[PDB]
């Protein structure tokens, strides 16, 4: 029971990571506020969040929308009167391309979603979470560990997020909130398989390859699994953590170590 | 039930954080070996585990000598048959001296005891941790992430350990093992209050002027329990850490941020 | 002679840093191309570059704007021919606020300039730079080196900008383009003193007590001047740093050490 | 003229980056003090700086005992009757063995050399470097920047180097002494292409493949030379670099960024 009792808030709910936290959280005693744009996808998630016996309120939110995201607020405060923890996960698809050929317009959004929307999502819910003594837990990503051709857009705005993350624990620290942030690199789960199983019929390899490729620079010669970076944030989530803010914690099987 | 039959090596039980370690280990299921040089010491360490229903093996050990090491390792492997956590505590006193007045006698043996001697045990236990796919963490220091005057020797011995323990990683990763890092700085309870105690006399203030002092730094502005670092170093040592390998995790309430 | 013969742009000269590094640029043999929105501004800097002997071309630009940046690398090009160092320099001024009261269009003006501004002055001077195998230094600041309050936008900004700095380093390497970044704290010259001053007769303190206090975290319990901090960007402009690509130096005098 | 009428003291010289130093510190108008075990290599590294003019003192010395360092200061002093600038240089050769292959003798060792020889000439020297106001640098290594199986000894001692310079920095700053690092990688030269010839016929492949394999981590897809890492040596002696102190300036093409 690492969250019993608790209200766990998870904006960017997906098909892998945010699906496997929510029903993660749920098995652990929390209750959910799920948040994604699209509320068909929110539908299942929920479902596997009250299977547990646990409850989950679905709201529809573009968190880079003000109103949306002081409705998400009011609606949660009228279901549950708290929150415990609020968990920025990382949704949005990075597009692989070298800065020459990357428009300003997508860098201009992508800052948006990853860094303003979790700041509008954080500063949205510090009411509740000083009430709580609550936690923060933004997703980054091991890209910030690391400088490699193609990856410029999504570093710089997970570095931006991740230096807005340490500023936050300074400023909500005295009101005795906790941020912290968990940076894996690839997730194995379907998703990432169905994504691999693509790659390697347009580049006439076996999933293994690519698998494999992808594994080769960690220590343990594996992706972590969706189960295994929900785990820590679970951690950073829980009262396991309480001495714990400011933190990049990685999960990336050992292929960048801070 | 963090880890129910899992038997974890704790090197350095002093009566700080090393019986805050073994009691909370032990009511997460864990069996225990106990080393240190003074036996005396791991008596009561071993009732706590005991009144848990647990069972506490108390070896006495010098862990720069090789004979000895070779001892714990032969009675650990008599009673228990496994190890699936070795866990080095941070035990050796450091003296706040600028280089200038450090002798290069203290520094050697600083070495010898925490990198040294956190190597022997960790090569010793390699067998047993490559049978069970174990985990080790090793219990550093705050003193990493500053360079502040006085520090200096403290400083490069948990600066050595953490490279090294960066590299075990590496070397052990491919059979399956787990090698990660506790980075806290002050640790709250009974024995650091009485230090508090002696230098409030010493110096002619209160302990609460020595504590604010000390927790002023930090984010939250409170100094990590030894309750605190414990769960970060359980956290380390279970599966739910299963996709982490090579990291450091600071438990500081903010005060340096990684 | 550090920089004898090559062609150096300053974007964002000032009358601080700016003005200090056009004048050490062209001591060191260089001819500038002096590039900010304020053209009345560049007249006094670019008489410092003449006296020298050496030529100025002052281009009033929005670096913000896609024509006006076109326009810079035309008027260098149709002057010079060749640029061997393109030197993007911190201008904009940081207002401290915390995130809460900070809004979120005055942080996307700061991404705007110190961001985008900068990626689109290299971009423009890309054809140039490969042709002279030639560097790029981007001023960054202290304040990624920390978490204090207060700072989160300046962090925020400055942090997106190192970490597209290093992704550049990567991608125009193979061009055998050098792209670097000099880390500066405060720095010590005419414009910080008359703002110490202001300080100082807003809090009823003197100028010593302010500048004692921001140099105190310092090694050298100084604050390094506009000559110290021209003479690493300079440095780093030279084959001298032709071994040295990808690179944060940090110009303050050991406050924070990396 | 970056050196003009300084003293430097090279400890540590060898048939590579060492007599590339003591050259080009000569040819910015230094005269140079020489230490080394072995004195008949000191002969010939004396006349490349004499052949410039200026003079060198060479004297064996064996930097672990302390009766030889104090002869060394003693006859420097004697000689010259000033120090501006100390460099220890990297001089032992790594054995590539993970650490279950490793000896603790040989640890001991390379700690002896690289960590206490280094301070026992800075501190030999703390008196000459307090009147002239003077600079340390330490030559340290890429091996600090990753993980790598088998360069576990080399990477602590040298991270145990690094560490102490830092807190060297923070204790000798009140003095008004600067003290940095370099940190490269391979460095090509007459030294590491013999290398990489014995490598080349040992493994049935060509020089060309050793050197692009060693080189394509980098952004610039070339080795840093001996003369690029000497100049980033020199810049950090230099009054160019007085407002730097506590930092580490990585010389690696590009290959890992800090
Ligand atoms: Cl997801
Ligand atoms: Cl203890
Ligand atoms: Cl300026
Ligand atoms: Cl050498």
């Amino acid at each position: 029971g690492l969250l019993t009792d608790k209200v766990v808030v998870i904006s960017g709910v997906g098909p892998a990571l945010g699906t496997t936290l929510a029903r993660r959280c749920a098995e652990q005693g929390a209750d959910l506020v799920l948040a994604a744009r699209t509320v068909e996808r929110l539908e299942d998630v929920a479902k596997q969040v009250t299977d547990t016996g646990r409850r989950a309120l679905s709201v529809g939110t573009d968190i880079t929308d003000d109103a949306q995201v002081a409705h998400l607020v009011d609606e949660t405060m009228k279901a549950y009167g708290r929150v415990d923890v609020v968990i920025n996960n990382a949704f949005r698809v990075p597009s692989m391309k070298p800065f020459a050929n990357t428009t300003f317009e997508h860098m201009r959004d992508a800052i948006e979603l990853t860094v303003f929307g979790a700041l509008r999502l954080i500063q949205g819910f510090t009411p509740a979470l000083e009430e709580s003594k609550g936690a923060v837990v933004n997703v980054n990503s091991m890209v910030v560990r690391h400088s490699q051709a193609k990856y410029g857009a999504y570093k710089m705005a997970k570095s931006a997020l991740l230096a807005m993350s340490q500023t936050l624990a300074t400023e909500l620290g005295e009101k005795g909130i906790r941020v912290n942030s968990v940076l894996p690199g690839y997730i194995w789960g379907g998703t990432l398989k169905s994504y691999f199983e693509h790659q390697a019929g347009k580049y006439g390899t076996s999933v293994e390859d690519i698998y494999n490729a992808a594994a080769a620079g960690s220590d343990l010669k594996r992706l972590p699994t969706e189960d295994e970076v929900a785990s820590a944030i679970l951690f950073m989530a829980s009262d396991l953590a309480s001495g714990i803010t400011g933190q990049a914690l990685d999960v990336n099987c050992g292929e960048y170590k801070a």
